[PDB]
DNA sequence: GGATGTATATATCTGACACGTGCCTGGAGACTAGGAAGTAATCCCCTTGGCGGTTAAAACGCGGGGGACAGCGCGTACGTGCGTTTAAGCGGTTGCTAGAGCTGTCTACGACCAATTGAGCGGCCTCGGCACCGGGATTCTCCAGGGCGGC
């Protein structure tokens, strides 16, 4: 998911552009993955429940 | 008829009991201060019974080969016994010195207490270094015009 679908330019190294509009997910992969989803500027957080 | 085996009595040896004495250490009596028991408050860790999700460890099965174990041979090294040597064990000399015990004197060193202050613990501000964002320089892919060929 991260380096087919986050990014426009995945092969880049500079400024890598966001591709997805809206990216689900659950509280788990937010504490594991909290260094590689905390670098992204998001626009509206939602969460449920 | 003579000497031998055995029983009872008497003197001597030896561990144990009680008497005597010192002395010094434990006990009795009194006083005091502080160690610890008890109390209240605050805050953080542990308990028991649950749920959810990840995931790597645990469990199970199976094939195979490496290793544990048994047996056998062999040769060597240790046990065994005897004769010989030697040194341990005991008793002994002869002086001097080290050390335990006791008594005595004294002095420097450490306990103790009051006042002081400066080194340890916590927080706050700043720098070194790492990282995020904006701007300039360099290289790669591409769309269109000019020229040539065919019916």
């Amino acid at each position: 998911i991260r380096e087919y679908e986050f990014y426009t330019n995945p092969r880049a190294k500079g400024k890598k552009t966001m591709k997805f509009n809206v990216l689900l997910t659950t509280y788990e992969y937010i504490l594991k993955d909290r260094a590689e989803l905390g670098s992204i500027k998001w626009q509206f957080m939602a969460v449920d429940e």
